[PDB]
């Protein structure tokens, strides 16, 4: 029956998976979008949370971290420098219509890669019962930062381990049950399959992102209006517009033992 | 060039012939099965010793809050062993570690150099850790404290208390990876596919009608996937490399 | 206007950043190595090439090689000894006098903050001008140690700047540095080669200082691995034997989809 | 003006803290074992004199009790069932209803943070109004998973009162909860005892239930040893068998030269 | 011939110990503190009357006090602020101006090489005579963060006067430092006490800068406690208020099985 | 049954548990003793193990580290001091009818606690299974070492989980079958129940103990020889006798949930 291979695998994705892409969110009631340090959301997809955010949609976070290193300032202790940082995206997310964030308050450059992480997660999941998750993708290549990588991996594991009810078991016996998250969406991806169309929203995404004032002296700001303008200008050349956030959304069973996952 | 051909010898032609002994190292009970059930009864159809090693004990495998994870070890325990049979398969050894909490550390490599160190196999299978987008930590890790326990055994200074209880360094001659999107040889499964899906239902915990319905499309797709790339509809595919290419070695890939 | 002239001047205008002698600042510069003898089989003929035009370069060693014997009568400390006075039997050969010993157990390399505060306290100490470093991204790289020696350097290089991390070397004298350039070698995409021909001989002979690791009957297997490396470099620029690293704007290393373009 | 007299003067005075009756304003009690049968063995008969007297009593357990048999046939997953049922048994031969399994292995409980947030989580649902667990001062307790549950449990209830700890409580409308009073059982320094000569034969037949720990060969070594111990107890309040409880001020757990004084 | 007789040939000849006057010699000390109001509580006495002999006193803060509040609107990250400011209105009373701050947070002090690495750095630096700390063989003690400083400190001591252990502060100019001496305040078995009966004025008011902790409701409860645990120590030399310390002979705190006779 | 505790406290050492304490190391063919760092055993038990050998009971030697800290000297390595003590203890050990020495090689003050640790003195008692295990006690007041602390605790734990053969399989499905020691005894105790006279025998440890040259220079040995003599002294009074060594003697029943332990 099956005469080739690609034959198969139009097939198990139209057929079997109910696979599609020009309209994977569209359904989306509830998204928590999730980010290693405060301003992360941000600057990996604040215009495209604006528009889920226009269309109605709750946008809730979790911070992973409390951003206590981000300062050069041999006087600002990040104690407080964490301080600066709550508030700082209590605004950003004000203008985004995100009006909820979970802070998981674990340090900057010391986040956990463990079981202890994944039950926060899971957690929340179970609790907010979210119809996609918004982490970022731990396989760019060259990515350095060690609470990126692994905030992403925490994030697709959570993710599918949330449906596992001997998983964090004391959750179940005090009124939260498994739940089955329904997209994940992989912003910060070199291997997009999904962009969204930002050319307009560009201009309060940096107003977003700069309310990140501790984050972001003028100074500074001299390489990372280049540099952002650089980044959504890449997204955006593949749908052939100015500006683009990429995501990228695979089905469920391509994020374990799946060979050619990476035709899509 | 002069060193795939007169310097190391390797071949991607058949490397199994003079293996008389082989570690089959699973994740999960039934990876195994899902990654290699073919290649597997090949081996022991040829007559060849297919041992495995799993490192979890499944205990998290399952949606039903009504079984335990305590119980869902022992029904898959005896699951494996029904699959294990349906392809000659005469030993498990079993690790335990509780399942998605597979520890990245010494004390789980000590764990396989015992045993390499006793079975002293010619052969080891796992699973390729840099698998793109593979999101399980258990998956990983097994790949990973595999190529590394297999390299250490040989290491008279590792686990240096196993000597001192006769168990000696070994050599084994390859590593075989599964569940790999570099496959550099394949074999021949359209042989014996559907006793393959036999034995990767005998895990009926994992295998409902319903969720089987599901997979039993991903299955065939993925040998698929693999036999194409030889001639033939149904295939099991295997990255062989042994040797000093997983060890700093900017052309591995080139194979 | 268009996706690469914008990339063009986020490189050249934007950032600067050099590309065809980025050891042109280069005054002292740190090789941190996993086992002795790892800056010697990837970076040594590069490394008299800057001991000769005036770069102190310094090393660190991430363990100490106490694994890397067959010798079932050869204990573990014995060896490490072994490989130390046999490493200094190569780091002068190349121009190099000082080498800090991180002392972790070859195969037991801790990645941790802990490793991280102590590369930290050597990078704040000197404030180098540069850092190398095995790329960690090397593909099937199999062995924990280089992975983890790699991955640590750049994330401390990056957090030397805050003040907070390991917020006790301030307050006893030990102030942020900003390092310049970071280089990583052992890598299967470099972007900058660097001529070894003539040196080539020098290393062939600092790779045996380590005779414990490298002996005779081995050799036979080693050399021609050695010489297919040196190889597939150099012949990619012009000569028979070079080397080539890769290097990198700080802000590659972070959030850049676009990182591999380079 | 003394110290005989600024001791006194804090206990009934300050604290108002009487030792008679403390199992009394008591509505919710929670036990902790460090394994299935431990609740039984050490709190057995004292669980009956509150169960039935509408004192809603909740175990935790700590771990599976893998690791409880020399039976060469019986794998530790089986095991772990086993005590499941014979928990399930035990526990209604008590009064006790409902029972969280923590199913940190046996032999393998952590001491961490994690293992708190647990216990915190749990403690702060039930809001009981007493917290039973092991003394974990009790000299020579060889097994880390009784020494661990104490300490656990002591630091658990201390924090399940802080809303910076374990923060996603809160936030999911688990709000913080005080244990009005913590109760040490496997203690040698009790302060408080209970008379269970009655309920003795009850408490061995609930602690029997156990017939993978209590084999009838064990039997003739572990019934007078369990007896012994609650003669130990007893014969201190003039009664026959007894049960022994320490019990101190809240303040009395953090920094006190003198708190050994009762 | 006799046990007796060979306890003070030790003490006196050998080991030239004397419970008389241990201090006598103090021109640098650090008092190390598991919290932010640590070093006052048990021993903010003998600091000012140490102050005044023009003796620098170093405060090291294990903690950063993140979690000493009942109220859901204060965090952490905050709390902490507030507390770092508190113990320099407190120090200055006290004339300490140096505070090192490690920063663990609250409730999770490591117990680890990597904390020993910090306390061993510190002290090669300030290369003090005395360093102080909680004795974490006090009786009941509940409070990780208390307990694993004083083996912490202790171990970082003896730790201090070994070239190997942390050898990247040998290799920076950071050498050995021996200690004299060493004092565990927070002792139930003190054996040299101080005097602080005009000094318990300035104590209330050293420990009271830490307002958050000490709101004036709660005051009523810890008032008769800071007195009480002063004439603990008191009624044990005959003045009206102290501060009691264990200090033994570096030797006593191994394989000492008549520790407990001094 | 019997009325006073003091009849069951009897009635169950005597009759029921028959422990007793004339004359424990008898029985003992084979004994092992774990030492925290190379020369504890040494010390502590050095008169004891000359006279085990003076019986015929094979001595085996577990030491839990390597002493790569045990030197004051600036120039000195550990990696070679542990090859220097590897020598010192192999030269002590052959002046007491020392036999076999294992070496975990644990760093010095490295020593974990968990069951990593375990795992390896499961692997040898299992294996030699021995009549007799000696070990520090860890309950000694003011014991300021991790290692000494961890390595009792450990060796209690090991004795005990050797029993279990749940606890580290592979070791069962590879020969190693479980085993259960006769005793456990606690050197560097000050609870003993038990001495050895060792006053005669006192020279020739004291010759054993000062065999590991680098831990006492002459420097060194002008202050720990009285300590050495004046805690051999210690245990001397009880048993009436110049010299003696101490050891903590107690029933497996008593390791566990005994809250009168204290008592024998
Ligand atoms: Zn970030
Ligand atoms: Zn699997
Ligand atoms: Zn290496
Ligand atoms: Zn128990
Ligand atoms: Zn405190
Ligand atoms: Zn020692």
């Amino acid at each position: 029956n099956v005469s080739t291979f690609e034959e198969a695998f139009n097939k198990l994705l139209k057929e079997v998976l109910e696979f599609n892409l020009e309209n994977p969110f569209e359904d989306a009631k509830k998204v928590i979008c999730i980010e290693p340090h405060p301003d992360d959301c941000a600057i990996g997809m604040g215009g495209t949370i604006k528009k889920l955010s226009d269309e109605g949609v709750e946008v809730i976070y979790i911070c992973m971290t409390d951003g206590y290193m981000g300062t050069t300032d041999e006087k600002l202790s990040g104690h407080e420098l964490a301080l600066i940082r709550r508030r700082e995206e209590e605004e950003s997310a004000k203008l985004l219509g995100v009006r909820k964030i979970y802070w998981l308050n674990y340090r900057d450059t010391e986040l956990p890669y463990s079981r202890e992480v994944r039950k926060d997660l899971v957690k929340i999941i179970r609790k907010e019962k979210p119809d996609g998750v918004f982490a970022p993708d731990p396989w760019l290549p060259y990515e350095s930062h060690p609470d990126h990588r692994r905030t992403g991996f925490l994030a697709i594991e959570s993710v599918a381990f949330s449906q596992l009810p001997n998983f964090s078991n004391i959750d179940i016996d005090i009124g939260l049950k498994p739940h089955s998250v329904s997209f994940i969406a992989l912003y910060y991806t070199h291997k997009p399959n999904y962009i969204v169309d930002i050319t307009d929203l560009m201009e309060l995404k940096l107003k977003a992102i700069r309310a990140h004032r501790s984050q972001f002296t003028d100074d500074i700001w001299e390489t990372w209006e280049p540099f952002l303008r650089t980044v959504t200008m890449f997204y955006g050349e593949k749908i052939g517009v100015r500006y683009g956030e990429g995501f990228r959304v695979m089905p469920g069973l391509f994020y374990h033992i799946t060979p050619f996952a990476d035709l899509i």
